[PDB]
């Protein structure tokens, strides 16, 4: 591997690419544009070695496809940017700038945590305290906003991800020699599946249930954080 998120993550030769194209600035544009392409081809073949030694089916199909919508994107988001370049002015080719700017700070970041879930368990289970927590902020606001579809696609999301972690990391338990280290992790599993998933469902259910008919906030928000916490305890449990 040898790679870290600070390479995959950055937008940095996006953003200074839209900043000379922002100000006419035709000499540096052509600069960026190059840097810009040189980067997404260093993270499309990094993303490539990632793949070759992965065992994971659908881990490498989400990374390929990742990969792939970069790659046309890519042409589409240097070629906004001479358009802007050219007319500076142009709202319309400002908007266009933007649009595949947001198009491709999302494909980047689906990619970064793909090749990170495929890198290894400790860096999957990193991605996985981090999709869990947002996704945790999102359901308590969605709830406060009274989204039910947020709440319930939020809530999914979140049971999905922990039933990912906790079958990956029993799976992976299989493989080693039981022990005190094991058997602390599979408490730390069994905790989140047999007793912390369960209540929240149970209360996901419940604030879907008023909502859409004629709560206590303070218990889903415990309940939610909680799911977190269970997360961050199996990757302890795992870092021992």
């Amino acid at each position: 591997d040898h790679v870290s998120d600070s390479f995959l993550e950055t937008n940095v030769p996006l953003l200074v690419l839209i900043e000379a194209a922002k100000n006419g600035n035709e000499k540096e544009v052509k600069e960026y544009a190059q840097v810009f392409r040189e980067h997404a081809n260093k993270l499309i073949e990094v993303a490539n070695l990632a793949c070759s030694i992965s065992n994971n089916e659908e881990g490498v199909k989400l990374v390929r496809m990742s990969a792939s919508q970069l790659e046309a994107l890519c042409p589409q988001v240097i070629n906004a940017a001479l358009a802007l370049a050219a007319k500076p002015q142009s709202k319309l080719a400002q908007e266009n700038m933007d649009l595949f700017k947001e198009q491709w700070e999302k494909q980047v970041r689906v990619l970064t945590d793909a090749v990170d879930d495929i890198t290894s368990i400790d860096d999957f289970l990193a991605v996985s305290e981090n999709h869990i927590l947002e996704d945790v902020n999102k359901c308590v606001i969605a709830l406060q906003e009274k989204d039910v579809d947020g709440l319930d696609r939020t809530a999914g999301a979140i049971r999905g991800r922990a039933a990912r972690v906790i079958h990956v990391v029993t799976s992976e338990m299989d493989n080693y020699e039981p022990g005190v280290y094991t058997e602390k992790v599979l408490e730390a599993t069994k905790l989140l599946s047999n007793t912390v998933m369960p209540r929240f469902t149970e209360q996901v259910e419940a604030a879907v249930e008023a909502l859409s008919s004629d709560m206590d906030e303070n218990e889903f928000i415990d309940a939610s954080r909680l799911v977190y916490d269970g997360i961050r305890d199996i990757r302890k449990a795992v870092l021992m």
